[PDB]
């Protein structure tokens, strides 16, 4: 049951209120959820994207105009916007709730005097009408950002969930590449499985055949299945209660050859990545070292004509594996305060110590990129390189193995692997 | 007749009334704005990208932001197309009709812009980002009224991607149908439908509204229930298509036994739909059919008795509206609900009506989309009135169940004919 940990996650924000208002010398603090975006010279709105400030108190991610004022020692109130043209949760009952009919209605619901509540939003212009003259402050944005690491028990079990829902649409998909289904026909799956409208999607899928692999900001789908299927790709997620999954898995169509011994190398390192996950460990440590595995792995398999700490000195994993090991995952995909030492808040997404209670993604990659290898080409690592071999496995684009960890004191949860996502 | 061949006069066209409109309001040029990525609040994911309807007036770029036409009419219009290159991330037929030039980053257009922009009109969202590359005539009136006016004469180019995008539509209604009659929830219909028409959610011109039973009767319905209904009564769906930055606007109710009371309504309304488009004429204000659509409505109402009074009393004491509340419909294309509809002469003056005022012309095209709705709000509203007696409320009970009627069709008026897209597709 949610409602019981659920009790205990707005005694925790509740507390957290308290420590910063008293802190910045606040009345309280206001979280807008945001508005409807009309897009120009049309009558059509863009999909409602609520404030994460907002959500982290409540699950009411659909409805814009909402309002939370919290100063952490009576009842967070919250207005809540609900029109009556005619075109009771377990959470209400932690909240004093106002309904709001219409949005420019709200000025009488809000504190008389403003002068010292801070607005959390999107929308300055709204908040300055309404009186509102401290907008999002940095040391309060901080403060939050920095606690947002550390996961209430109410929050890992929304996450739980949320991964669950995705692995059901990542072996949906998987099952359909392996009938051969075309980039479309696989998101199409994974809708279903997953139960997401495509704008319920924390991120936008990337569902990627053979050279597209390689492309990894993917963002389209093709209508057309390729003549032959060599490889597949699948970073997607999933939504619950505002908490995202974030989950990567990159397959071979025979299970034989180069490219799925490739694949199957890399899926190793990634498991032993994610179990060097440890309190009192800099995330950036664990970077280091999958540079060193994934060098490992192109003196391997002779992609690289060196031993693997030469081709790390060279700076040749670069052109391989270029971008991060992985990030805090929360109420947003990529989660805040991922480089914040403390809560004043003094490439790699995550410098940060890692500490019980925290949840990652580790996604440790080996891609096959155009425009990369030709950089390298160019260089005096030019000589090094076996580019016979890079012809050889270019055509199936690249590796992704992505995991989503909690951290215990003593244990690792890695949700995704638990739920025998292979 | 093919695309490439009607497209060229669609360049044609646009050049013609670019020269008429900067020649009048002393301009030098007109610059569209395709748009701009709008980033989400505190994160790095963004909204998905609309482009400036005025942009893909030109070309059928979509897809594409930081893109900028600059038209005077004369020469080639110019198109700064943006194609950013790095290792995370133009040759169709409407290519050669504009002078091209790359953009790599967003920040390098202040380059390839006029020198001078003082007498050249910013077309786009974007004020603040236009004011700073020194653009100081902000989306004029004059300009708006005159480009929204003539939108109303869809070239034959538009008409050609209008009937593909009715094509495509029609293709997810008959798949959805078919998924209603099966027992399948509206979210299941819905997966039918973005199947049939290879969309993805973010394609669709407008949010589908796929509703089942009591949901038939809200207007603008927006969610998709997972769980089936455990009796199913009725199905209306309202959901278009894209071609090339063109709409197509169908609905259609459904009865899932086709037999009764609510099932015979549908098949009148049906009736009076048709006869509706049929009324569709040059010459004729769009007004006049609206007047009739009522009285048709109140001449239902009056034969299934839910009313007990002619069709005539029914008008006069305003008791349709009760019954369809919305109007007949619009113009259609570029946007769904279409611009130029209310306009009555290119300096934007407003036909008063008795959203479409217009007088219908030829290569205009319309939706027509009657319908007759049970909708608690207003039939409560009712029971207040002085118009209580005369209403079967026994009978408004026994429909409440099944929502609503909606049948929408898109039609295009020819000088001599209609050719209604929808109806020609094979969708009943
Ligand atoms: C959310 C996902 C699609 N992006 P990512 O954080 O897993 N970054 C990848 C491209 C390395
Ligand atoms: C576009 C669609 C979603 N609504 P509509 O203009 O076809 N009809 C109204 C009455 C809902
Ligand atoms: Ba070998
Ligand atoms: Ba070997
Ligand atoms: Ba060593
Ligand atoms: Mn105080
Ligand atoms: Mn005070
Ligand atoms: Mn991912
Ligand atoms: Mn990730
Ligand atoms: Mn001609
Ligand atoms: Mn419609
Ligand atoms: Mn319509």
């Amino acid at each position: 049951k949610l409602a019981v940990l659920y009790a205990e996650h707005i005694a925790t924000l509740q507390k957290r209120t308290r420590e910063i208002i008293e802190r910045e010398n606040l009345d309280g603090v206001v979280f807008h959820s945001g508005q409807a975006k009309r897009q120009f010279l049309d009558d059509m709105y863009y999909p409602f994207k609520v404030n994460p400030q907002f959500k982290a108190w409540l699950p009411v991610i659909d409805n814009p105009h909402c309002w939370i004022v919290a100063n952490g020692t009576d009842k967070p109130k919250l207005i809540f916007y609900r029109p009556v043209d005619f075109w009771n949760e377990y959470w209400a009952d932690y909240f004093d709730i106002e309904l709001l009919v219409k949005p420019d209605q709200v000025e009488k619901l809000l504190p008389y005097d403003k002068a010292r509540f801070a607005y959390i939003g999107e929308y300055l212009e709204v908040a300055q009408a309404l009186g509102f003259e401290l907008m999002n402050p940095e040391p309060v944005m901080n403060f939050y950002h920095y606690h947002r690491a550390y996961k209430t028990q109410y929050e890992l079990a929304c996450m739980r969930e949320a991964n669950k829902i995705a692995v059901q649409g990542h072996k949906a998909a998987r099952d359909a590449f392996f009938q051969g289904k075309s980039e479309f026909e696989i998101q199409q799956a994974y809708l279903l499985a997953t139960q997401h409208s495509e704008n319920d999607t924390p991120f936008g899928n990337i569902v990627a055949l053979n050279e597209n692999c390689a492309i990894l900001h993917y963002t389209h789908f093709d209508r057309v299945a390729p003549a032959t299927h060599r490889s597949f790709l699948i970073d997607a997620g999933a939504n619950f209660n505002g908490y995202a999954a974030d989950i990567t898995r990159t397959y071979d169509f025979t299970g034989e050859g180069e490219f799925a011994e490739l694949v199957a190398t890399m899926k190793q390192h990634q498991i032993a990545l994610c179990n060097q996950l440890a309190p009192g460990k800099l995330y950036g440590e664990l970077h280091l070292d999958c540079h060193q595995r994934v060098a490992q792995t192109l003196s391997d398999f002779n992609i690289v004509n060196l031993s693997a700490d030469e081709i790390v000195a060279k700076g040749i994993t670069s052109t391989f594996f270029p971008h991060g090991l992985g990030h805090h995952i929360g109420l947003q995909v990529h989660d805040v305060g991922g480089f914040m030492a403390d809560e004043q808040g003094a490439f790699l997404r995550c410098t940060r110590k890692i500490e019980a209670n925290q949840v990652f993604t580790i996604e440790p990659g080996l891609y096959f990129i155009d425009s990369l290898l030709g950089d390298l080409a160019a260089t005096d690592n030019n000589q090094h390189i076996n580019w016979d071999k890079v012809a050889e496995l270019k055509p199936f684009g690249g590796i992704r193995i992505e995991d989503n960890i909690i951290v215990h004191e003593d244990s690792l949860e890695n949700m995704t692997r638990e739920l025998e996502l292979d």
